């Protein structure tokens, strides 16, 4: 009954993947793709940052046969077990979370198959260090035992006092399914009783299929209404391979034809955009892939990893994400009932999505309006989706504008909690520059952001706090060759191997590094020139703010060139 780790707003998750190459088990040696080892990544992550972190293994290409994955879980578990801390000499088990459930389990997709909850329970037992197990991707072939299964893993875990995490998108009414929408309640009952020791998280792989909104929605209401003991989300890059997105901004689709260059060259900062999603929403789970780009190889920090992921997890470790209790009293709709019947992901597209294939929010005016599934009961105004207020996007707005106001003026994303205004530009893959008017009493500022960035502005007792990311390498050499879409999606492929070794050579060293680019913020209301202070940022990344003062009209336009991530204080 005790838990191994706590996992909430004041120590959230940041879950490491480790993925097993399948090839090299068949030659009796254990390794991952990309070149980490256990030992190694463990010991690379920051110090600061252990304490909120756990290593999750997962079995990618292993051998699907049984104890393919038994026998390489073992050994990492031993390896985890008896690491010691060289500084300190200590025997200091490297905590895990093994993925023991995804894509059905079905014998022709995954070794993961013959992992029975007998050996999982005996797992438990044996190592202290395994503090949780998790199911991944299943929505696509929902298996007929899938709820019973889950239920198994969530029992299996609070007995133990460790984590069932499970990772999967709303596609074919996955998560209404889940808690028993087709007459499947095994796992809706399990809740019931283990509610404490489940952590639910969406997964935004499926792009094409725009349910990004709606399962988010879902994740936060069953965190409020105590179906879930955390909520989260993990963020993939082969979303730009699921919509057929290919050079950044370039016009035409490819399809998937391009995997590897394509889970590659989503914008860096647009992983913070995602991830803020989660945090301004009481989220403190936190998952990525493609891992290679997304967190490194050989043991090393992507660029990705260290100017924008690691940076953002440290900002939610130092300023906890809203609590369920403050969560909650800012909510004034909770809906009920199925999105699959209201046309999924298409129920929020010009409500607070500017299209139905984003990971993004085009308002916080509503931030994420919660809701749990028909087949669940309650247990703010609680909606039935059936309600007239929600059969069209007209009255889906009106109805929510009597409950929310506006609470800033523009065309750009923002939200506001307590003394700080979080901004990013919606835009995807549309060269768009966006502008928005913030205030924090008294004190006006206006911002003009380029697409993949995101800022934090803080006011503070002499001025303003401010965190900017905009950091974004150039791709377009993996696009080189391709003057339109007909030659890109005809280049050779790079192939899964081909990208490890593109990383290696092209990313983690010979960086490509985009262009530096304008951001603007303009302060009004103001009686003398601002200073600036504290300034840092990524190394070689930005040139020093201009500052323009307009005495008269009581203005301040300071002009911030840069790609990277970016902190100062203005004193005023
Ligand atoms: C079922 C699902 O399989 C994996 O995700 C795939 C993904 O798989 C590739 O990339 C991952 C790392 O991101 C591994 O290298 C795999 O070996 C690769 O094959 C892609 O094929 C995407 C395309 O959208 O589809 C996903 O299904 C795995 O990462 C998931 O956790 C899950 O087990």
């Amino acid at each position: 009954v005790d838990k191994r780790r706590e996992i909430n707003n004041e120590h959230p998750l940041l879950m490491m993947p480790l993925y097993a190459n399948g090839e090299e088990f068949n030659q009796g040696k254990y390794t991952f793709w990309g070149g980490d080892t256990l030992t190694g990544k463990w010991e690379n992550i920051p110090d600061d940052l252990k304490p909120y972190t756990v290593i999750q293994l997962h079995p990618d290409d292993l051998p699907k046969r049984d104890g393919a994955a038994r026998d390489f879980y073992e050994h990492m578990l031993e390896e985890a077990a008896k690491y010691v801390n060289p500084k300190t000499g200590k025997n200091e088990p490297i905590p895990v979370i093994l993925t023991v459930y995804t894509a059905g389990n079905m014998p022709y997709y995954t070794s993961a198959h013959w992992l029975s909850t007998s050996w999982i329970d005996k797992m438990y037992q044996k190592y202290p260090n395994l503090h949780g197990i998790f199911s991944t991707e299943n929505y696509w072939i929902w298996a007929n035992d899938i709820e019973n299964k889950a239920a198994d893993y969530l029992k299996v875990s609070a007995k133990n006092g460790g984590y069932f995490i499970w990772a999967e998108q709303n596609n074919g009414s996955a998560i209404e399914k889940a808690f028993g929408k087709n007459g499947k309640i095994a796992f809706q009952k399990s809740v019931d009783k283990y509610w404490k020791n489940l952590i639910f998280m969406f997964k935004n792989t499926p792009a094409a299929e725009g349910n990004d909104s709606t399962t988010e929605s879902y994740m936060k209401g069953l965190w409020l209404s105590n179906h879930t003991y955390q909520w989260g989300g993990l963020m993939d890059t082969w979303k730009w391979y699921e919509t057929g997105k290919w050079k950044l901004f370039a016009s035409g689709n490819i399809g998937k034809s391009q995997g590897d260059r394509q889970w590659l060259t989503e914008p860096e900062s647009m992983l913070g955009e995602e991830a803020l999603g989660v945090y301004l929403n009481g989220g403190v789970v936190y998952n990525f892939e493609h891992p290679a780009y997304t967190y490194g190889v050989n043991n090393k920090e992507s660029l990705l990893f260290s100017e924008v992921i690691k940076e953002f997890f440290r900002y939610v470790i130092a300023h906890p994400a809203p609590s369920k209790e403050k969560v909650l009293e800012d909510t004034k709709v909770f809906i009920h009932g199925d999105y699959s019947n209201k046309g999924n992901g298409k129920f929020f597209v010009n409500v607070n999505t500017d299209r139905e294939q984003t990971p993004l929010y085009m308002t916080g005016r509503y931030n994420v309006i919660p809701a749990i599934p028909g087949v669940l009961k309650t247990d703010i105004q609680i909606k039935e989706i059936t309600s007239p207020e929600f059969s069209s996007t007209q009255a889906r707005k009106e109805y929510l504008n009597k409950l929310y106001p506006m609470n800033y003026e523009g065309d750009i994303f923002a939200q506001k909690l307590d003394n700080r205004w979080f901004v990013y530009n919606y835009k995807v893959n549309e060269n768009v520059k966006q502008t928005g008017k913030l205030k924090f009493n008294s004190l006006e500022m206006n911002v003009e952001f380029e697409p993949h960035t995101y800022g934090i502005f803080e006011r503070i007792s002499n001025g303003l706090k401010v965190n900017l990311n905009n950091f974004r390498t150039n791709k377009d050499s993996l696009w080189s060759n391709a003057q339109d879409a007909n030659q890109a999606k005809k280049l050779p492929q790079l192939t899964k191997k081909g990208a490890i070794k593109w990383i290696e050579e092209h990313y983690i060293k010979d960086t490509q590094f985009g262009e530096k680019r304008v951001t603007k913020i303009v302060l009004r209301g103001i009686d003398k020139l601002p200073t600036i202070h504290s300034l840092s940022g990524t190394n070689n990344s930005y040139d020093q703010p201009s500052l323009n003062f307009d005495q008269k009209n009581h203005m301040v336009t300071i002009t911030i060139n840069s790609n990277g991530n970016l902190e100062f204080e203005l004193h005023f």
